[PDB]
């Protein structure tokens, strides 16, 4: 099977299936962020400051480390960001 990680934006969980899995966190954040606003019924009107990601309580995720190295098949992640809603 392919890669798959869930990115919980504040109070919204969004699944992100990686075809190969070789996608840097930075690419995962941008992909999740876009899907987040599109999933929450939002649009490119309010600002969104994506701080960083975290596995939970022992596995932070920054925009540079590969997914296969950080994320894991069917793994959840807490996304901390800002939003002017």
């Amino acid at each position: 099977s392919e890669f798959k990680v869930t990115v919980c934006f504040g109070r919204t969980r969004v699944d992100v299936p990686c075809g190969d899995g070789r996608m840097k966190v930075f690419s995962l954040i941008q992909q999740a962020v876009t899907r987040y606003r599109k999933a929450v019924a939002k649009d490119p009107n309010y600002w969104i400051q994506v701080h960083r990601l975290e596995h939970g309580d022992g596995g932070i995720l920054d925009l540079d480390d590969i997914l296969c190295d950080v994320a894991d098949d069917k793994d959840r992640l807490v996304a901390v960001f800002d939003e002017q809603d």
